[PDB]
């Protein structure tokens, strides 16, 4: 049985099981190697350019993360030291964040910022219907909304179909790549539940101008009996834009911005598996949506979708905290900051690319082909061509009022380095080359 | 600063950070003894008893899953050979609940039970929805509800005040620790998005007899133009009950079966973080609620609450699946099965306790104390002394027209060998005799 | 960035350093995906880690490594009776860094002895350089040979009836200058073996006739760790009387990752004695013949761990598979059609095409291997060898460590991009 050589073996000779399970067990180091075999031939992760998602950590994280596996993150009375590592966490990001100490802030980790968007839209939803029944406002008239730039990640629009809420959005235009907040008030009535605030926009690495928003949402509310208050998406500026821009008021700082999320492993530098949720002020969370549970035989308050799920990714938070600090942090968004500006100036120097985003904001450069007619090939083609030597570089269209732009954008973690990013520039070089005396589509 | 020793650092002559970040970085070898020296003191999973939540996987699985940490299960286009072995689980799964040939079902791995159970219920909502719209019924009078048993595990009533549908909820009572199907029918009416059949209850241990539910639900589906279904909460059963009573009728192989879910770090055998829910045919899943990803330049159907997380747990799955097979998880639910008969009949031949329920269907056991004035300790107080003794055995009310019964509850898991199994059992012994004699 | 022209001044922290080169080595291609090549990518855990601590052995030094020189003798041994040594004959042979090395040292036997050969009935050495006869799809090494040793090369052209040795006009190439004749059991290019058998009969019916005898040797690189578990009947090897040496590369069909190869000689006398260093192992003093100095033993140690590992059987049922793989693709690529197979796997498991004419075909096996790479598979384009240089086929080597649930994904890509190419 394991005399027979793993590629001299039965299963090495027939498909994998596709439709149903095998009757018989295999040999560890068969199984093994088979999905390992079918993971041979996906994107090396480094390589991939196409995402916020952390693609490298420590050997220490990795092995500890390894280690904590089995540990369940929602099971706080049966792992009180995870639960409590936990809780360090969201204080940790709640001061990140400005939370003042003359309001009891309330958060928890979450599987990612998804996870976190619907619990801040859901506690907005329930807020606002409180409000809305007390002022004699008709529910069946009207659908309650949100208001949102139209550069929105897809969870909000599964928050709005899930649970009925009119998405009034925002358009972009050449000038407003990030919300339009000068128009805001157009799109608040009766039955807005609040207002989202994204900092740092999916698709143009931008940052809504937060600071003014929170001013016109103070004056707004004086106006009436349905005011307004804004949640923060910080998905990705949550755990990158402290550490370089710590003067730009876009968190707690504003008294109007009641709760924010990140996704750790977005800047936070954790692989996936977890994102925080914090809310400025326990009232700023219906007590509806808090389910308790027993800990210390007594209780904690909890928001959560998920129920059981791995804790290794908290863990691997805490264990970058520790690890980093403030000025560990701080020195890899500065390198990678560094990187995206090597980019965004390797990109005007080679010609051709007209840059929509130069990577300011979050390290993240988008751009579109200048339009030339002695041009068969589009940005597919690149993506294409790219693809043969490893590199995922995504092609797609922007959001509503520009849907007719076709682009092209490179986020850049803390693992892609200024010696592949030289490697990039000329794989890139060679792929404009090799596209420019092509003879196929 | 590489020179010094680890506990004799500057880092381990002060605390922790608890409530902001340090300012300086520290070395890796000093962050991560830090970290997991505040984890020393939280009790070794493999004696937890409290959870079916997995604490054990072979060391191949746990390097497999290690090795692929780094991997986005949503990113299909980035990772096709991870959302292929995805593909591939889903078929295994559905064929394993006798999904029918006839009909094309989908489903899709979640992070757990509760998103499948949430992504199920929302389905059932939104079809609800549209056949009481086309028969006009007054959407303002009542808000739309589900069936389910009083047993149902905290996530159904997060469904329904999250989704604003009102719990009808049926109760338990002395003989039946499970779903009282014959009257399942009071609870229902034409605001009845679907009813939940539990194949395997959290507090009991025992499955709702699904086979007669659907033979009910067939009956009164004749009989009016709101057809009511059924979806299948297996997050326990799921991959348990094919393997050890292949013949016990309570998946696809009903009619009116429509979904189930199951957790894959229950008896599937993960360690945390993946759940599977299986729709029997494309029209229970409406189309609203999918939302496109692109896949080899084209175009694949999602269905999911969360975005970006591990793939860690998918991949072990399928690792799981292929290692196993049939045999081999039929072989590891039979010895886990032993160990909670085991365990059952241990807790008679001690005399002083009384069993709820015996393990013949879940490899759960729940017991109480028989009524005894002399004793003047509770389950309580043997939590605690178990809890000395290194084990977790949670004390806990039943549910409704039951909550004044207090009980305990082991749950037996794959790494619950017979070995450690007499040993507690001789911990149990030895803790019942000290509150015998303590005040 | 990493030095590039000379060395820093200061050195790097060990993590750095590894960070640094591991990060330099990203992005080339994962190896079990390149299917242009013959060279192991796989080697069983046990394995690698004996190799891993086996690094430090030189397998060049003897009296300091005698179990090591012990092992190397076994394998000379295990691969001379694989190969059916006659034990009428005394055998010898040696491992070598790869084939390369195994032609090199076969080739100068067979010039040394021709010389002698050639001295002893008068011929004027001075008219011509000593020539070769082989198959113009000969490998680059025996190129090499001949440049550095000052050998002419007959070379045998193909054509569409002879995709191996053309062993009808053979003789029309070989004179009293000839050194030998070298078969090629398993043609790079294609896949084919020469008919050794035949071309046996032809030498013993030239060398009748002539005080010039010419003897064969043969370039088993690949076929020699591969055919005796699959065809054992077919007679290519010692069974042949006019094979006096053989060659094959451990680190081909052997399954040892790269740096091992094997050369064995029927018998001592076809081994000249100027080529033989002697060295001072055990109480004795032991023959060698070999280019390399020092080298890794690791590899060497890694094809006697094979051998033990895997024995006959084993060996058999990792190549049965390997050929199993090889006709699957085969049969899949027939299905799809617009092919036209050069070598459709019966021999080594190797598949090589052509596209079939079609004149509304845009798209050539050029933009094919493109479309592959982009789906992480390298299958290069190449030109046939002379008589057939305007011939533009792709070759799909399998190798043990492409199992059949890689293969049918390999196929799907394939599938995949056919049908993207046909709407570009
Ligand atoms: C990616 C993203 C999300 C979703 O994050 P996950 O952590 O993948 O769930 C939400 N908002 C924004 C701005 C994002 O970039
Ligand atoms: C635990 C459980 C759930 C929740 O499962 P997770 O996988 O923890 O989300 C749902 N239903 C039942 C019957 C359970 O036992
Ligand atoms: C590759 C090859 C060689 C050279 O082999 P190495 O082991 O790389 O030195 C010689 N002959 C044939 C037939 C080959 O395929």
């Amino acid at each position: 049985e394991t005399l027979k050589p793993i590629f001299g073996a039965s299963a090495e000779r027939h498909d994998l099981p596709k439709y149903k399970l095998a009757k018989h067990a295999l040999e560890p180091r068969e199984a093994d190697r088979l999905v390992r075999d079918q993971l041979l031939d996906e994107g090396n992760s480094r390589l991939n350019l196409a995402t916020f998602c952390q693609t490298y950590m420590e050997p220490e994280a990795v092995e500890l993360m390894k280690d904590t596996l089995e540990k369940n993150a929602i099971d706080k009375s049966e792992y009180p030291r995870t639960a409590e590592i936990e809780n360090r966490c969201v204080n940790i990001i709640a001061n990140l964040w400005h939370a003042p100490e003359a309001e009891s802030f309330t958060g928890t980790s979450t599987i990612g910022s998804s996870e976190a968007c619907m619990l801040a839209g859901l506690a907005m939803k329930f807020a606002w219907r409180k409000r809305a029944k007390a002022n004699g406002l008709d529910l069946t008239a009207h659908q309650p909304n949100i208001v949102i730039s139209a550069g929105y990640q897809v969870c909000w629009e599964k928050f709005c179909v899930y649970w009925d809420i009119d998405m009034h959005v925002v358009p972009m235009d050449d000038d407003h790549m990030s919300l339009n907040v000068d128009h805001v008030l157009d799109y608040v009535d009766d039955y807005t539940i609040g207002i989202v605030g994204i900092m740092g926009i999916t698709y143009t690495g931008q940052y809504d101008d937060l600071a003014r928003l929170d001013a016109v949402v103070e004056r707004y509310n004086r106006t009436t009996k349905f005011p307004v208050y804004i949640h923060v998406d910080a998905a990705s500026g949550g755990f990158y834009t402290p550490f370089i821009e710590p003067e730009l008021k876009w968190d707690f700082r504003l008294n109007n911005v009641i709760s924010i999320n990140a996704s750790g492993h977005k800047y936070g530098l954790v692989y996936p598996g977890v994102g925080w949720v914090i809310w400025r002020d326990q009232q700023y969370l219906p007590k509806e949506l808090v389910f308790k549970v027993s800990y210390l035989g007594g209780e904690l308050p909890t928001m959560a979708i998920n129920f059981s799920h791995s804790a290794s990714q908290l863990i691997g938070q805490y264990y970058n905290f520790i690890r980093f600090g403030f000025d560990g942090y701080r020195e890899i968004q500065e390198k990678t900051h560094d990187v995206a500006r090597y980019l965004a100036k390797s990109l005007t120097k080679l010609g051709g690319f007209s840059l929509i985003n130069d990577g300011h904001e979050l390290p993240l450069i988008c751009y579109e082909l200048t339009a030339d007619s002695d041009r068969e090939w589009t940005l597919y083609d690149l993506s294409d061509r790219l693809l043969m030597k490893g590199w995922q570089v995504p092609t797609y269209p922007l959001p509503k009022n520009m849907t007719d732009r076709v682009i092209q954008r490179i986020v850049v973690r803390a693992d892609f380095g200024m010696s592949m990013a030289h490697d990039f520039i000329d794989d890139l070089t060679q792929a404009i080359h090799d596209l420019d005396q092509a003879h196929i589509v």
